[PDB]
């Protein structure tokens, strides 16, 4: 339908024929479309497969913690139009330059926001989704520092040997066997929790998960855990909340996928170690 289908001319006029001035990321262009701030992404492809109808179902997903697919354009090249999230992504806030450090309380709220979004697509959408590419760069931040999960349901574009995923976020059963389940997302979310605690990259030579595993394997991990906490936080964090988050992330990144918690249980826990 044209309430969700955009003509190329409407997008070109709104981007000044895709001027470099309107680029925001990537190949992403900012535009104001039908009274909404939007982010237009050129996909170097096109498909009247069920993906067109799969794009239709994607546009009906509406959640405060998911980046909404506003619409699309099938005039030739595939254009996906998304709501514009104005304050970057979590990876930039944790490690990118120019930005102040996130307070611990704000990091907990972002974790809770992201988990609620994942809980919704795991349990409540029709149909349910597995994201398969959760990572800090896919958590976008608004002006009030609330989090929104981006780029879910976009897997057929990649798969249709190959693998979907990002280095540092894939669980052992997927890397070694190709097994896909919602627990793939749980594992990756655990890595994000470790990034929130440490502000280290998912990579570094060393993976975050093994570094925390060795620390948490100690009788009293508190002294070694403090070394792993983001130095930009200083002493401004509750030690028990960080411990609870670290232990939750450890449970999320266990080898056995059947023993990782569900997103619903993850939400409950994060509300406990809240802020």
């Amino acid at each position: 339908d044209k309430s969700v289908e955009f003509s190329y001319d409407e997008l070109a006029t709104a981007t000044d024929n895709f001027s470099l001035a309107n680029k925001i990321g990537g190949s992403v262009y900012y535009a104001e479309l039908r009274g909404e701030r939007a982010a237009i992404k050129k996909m170097d492809m096109q498909a009247s497969k069920e993906f067109l109808a799969e794009l239709k179902v994607l546009t009906r997903v509406h959640h405060l913690n998911l980046v909404r697919l506003i619409g699309y354009s099938i005039e030739g090249s595939l254009f996906l139009v998304y709501e514009f999230i104005e304050n970057g992504n979590l990876s930039q806030h944790l490690r990118g330059s120019g930005r102040d450090p996130l307070p611990w309380a704000t990091r907990v709220q972002i974790a809770l926001d992201s988990a609620r979004g994942l809980e919704y697509i795991h349990e409540h959408t029709v149909p349910v989704y597995i994201h398969r590419d959760i990572k800090s760069a896919n958590i976008l931040i608004d002006k009030n520092y609330r989090g929104k999960v981006a780029n879910f349901g976009l897997t057929k574009l990649t798969e249709v040997g190959r693998l979907v995923g990002t280095f540092g976020y894939m669980p052992p059963e997927y890397a070694q066997y190709g097994d896909v389940s919602p627990k793939v997302d749980v594992y990756a979310f655990g890595v994000v929790l470790y990034e929130l605690i440490s502000a280290k990259d998912a990579i570094v030579s060393k993976g975050l998960v093994a570094l925390f595993e060795g620390v948490l394997s100690q009788p009293d991990p508190t002294e070694d855990l403090r070394k792993l906490v983001d130095q930009r936080l200083g002493d401004n964090y509750p030690v028990d909340s960080v411990r609870k988050m670290a232990q939750l992330a450890k449970a999320c990144t266990q080898d056995n996928p059947q023993l990782r918690p569900s997103m619903r249980s993850i939400v409950v826990a994060l509300m406990t170690l809240s802020s």
